[PDB]
RNA sequence: CGACACCUGAUUCC
DNA sequence: GGAATCAGGTGTCG
């Protein structure tokens, strides 16, 4: 079972921001981290483009092997029950990135759970999008 | 001339709820000021009951003196238009409460005119209906 | 279908 | 203390 944990930030919403991925096992090794600076966007962009990422690290796994479950943990939820298909996606360029994960998971990732967790669960993909942003800025 | 600004707010729609009252003069003399926790109820029930008070406390002006006009300003389009004979009136406690005031204008205050308000002007009767739930709530 | 109002959840921050 | 990015719905009218 994979689990991920996706984060991401915007400095002044919107503002420089970035993007933290935590990819671990169920028995939650550190199999792979990711950190980015993406730009100025909001920040609900930055969230999908941490999820979006994250999804493509999915790969570093090999494009061969699959059928076991991923778990996607982020603290949003916006973008988990639009992911449900419990909230809708309306504004255009989110319409995009759901459009993008959409199809990632049907080509690669079919398995794919999306679990909303509060901001506690997930300080080190927050300390990544942290340390991007910083750099960046430096 | 008086003006009178009004408001409300329930927190859940129903919930818990306020009234504010601010009272004035032509030449923005704030001669009384209302404000009071409701309990809970309906966002348009509580709209109603911040007239009612204000219609109340225009009393302490006196209830001898006359025949000068009043005008209600109010962020309700409902409201408003239903005092205004433009719309109807039909939920059967909103009926009561414009029967309430229907008489103090029958009794009281014969020159009484409506006037709907942006959201932005009424943010002292706003802060009056915030400022009393919350201390109700603490 | 629309007006106005009441909010409510989550996030990003400043 | 504040605002923006994105969703959910109710209370009452037309």
């Amino acid at each position: 079972k994979i689990i991920i944990y996706t984060d991401g930030g915007a400095r002044g919403n919107p503002g420089p921001a970035g993007i933290g991925v935590v990819i671990t096992d169920e028995k939650g090794n550190t199999l792979h981290e990711s950190s980015a600076y993406i730009g100025e966007t909001t920040n609900n962009v930055a969230e999908y483009e941490a999820l979006i990422r994250a999804l493509e690290d999915l790969q570093m796994f090999g494009d061969k092997l699959v059928d076991m479950e991923v778990e996607v943990r982020m603290n949003s939820e916006l973008i988990v029950r639009q992911m449900q298909g419990v909230y809708k996606v309306k504004e255009p360029t989110l319409k995009e990135k759901f459009a993008k994960i959409a199809h990632i998971k049907m080509e690669r990732v079919p398995n794919l759970v999306f679990v909303h967790i509060p901001r506690e669960k997930n300080a080190r993909a927050d300390e990544l999008v942290n340390e991007a942003i910083d750099k960046a800025l430096s």
